[PDB]
């Protein structure tokens, strides 16, 4: 009927190899969050390299083809899919964090700060996902 | 119909601020890739430096609670949300390609694994076809 999200495909490819992927905001030992690191780190490097290849090809007068995005827009999704991977690690919905932040830079464009404007709680988003 | 997905609110989110973006793969400026890169820097950093805070208090022997993992989990939305719009810009179908890269992800379980815990490639795997994703797209 309906895909799953890019969240729940983390948690598919977590439960896949063994990774911890708790339901429920969870705490890390120190070790998962080096990792989690490392592989932003990794996919920001990547993510750059394509992007000077692309600035590099205008530079020289190229006309870039929708084909020749292709490196560019895997390393992104490679971005999405270790930026993911530290909140599903972490035990949080990752699209009820979103749904928050969208909220908050959606509503600050509805204005300048609208009236009655409310910057994102993600704590409170933490707090509900612990009681489900 | 089916719920709308991240990248489909950040289409919402620049045609509410008056710069919708395209709907097919579009060669971008090169004024438009500098600023993106910019944007996920500064995202990136922000990431890192909660990260950091975490490793420097888990150093010192604190206990880290549920709550105190909400500006991490903020700035990694932060981060989604400069990403998303980076495919956005571009005209790409962020699940799209997501998907893809996420079924090559699914084959690689059997591969090893790296001292600090990363998923290796076990012999045989094959890369996802993000060139396949945005012909699709483009033609459409
Ligand atoms: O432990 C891991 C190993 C790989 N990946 C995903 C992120 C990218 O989509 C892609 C990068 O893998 P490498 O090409 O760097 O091996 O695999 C993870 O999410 N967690």
């Amino acid at each position: 009927p309906c895909p799953p999200t890019n969240a729940e495909r983390l948690h598919e490819f977590h439960r896949a190899i063994g990774a911890a992927t708790p339901e429920r905001p969870t705490p890390p030992p120190p070790e998962l969050l080096r990792l989690r690191q490392t592989l932003l780190d990794e996919a920001s490097a990547e993510v750059r390299a394509e992007i000077d290849h692309l600035l590099a090809r205008q530079a020289a007068g190229e006309a870039l083809s929708a084909g020749d995005l292709a490196p560019l827009a895997h390393e992104l999704a490679d971005l999405l899919y270790v930026t993911y991977g530290a909140l599903d690690q972490l035990g949080i919905d990752a699209d009820a964090v979103f749904a928050e932040v969208h909220r908050a830079n959606l509503s600050k464009a509805s204005g300048l700060k609208p009236e009655g404007w409310r910057p994102a709680d993600v704590r409170g988003v933490i707090e509900r996902l612990q009681h489900a």
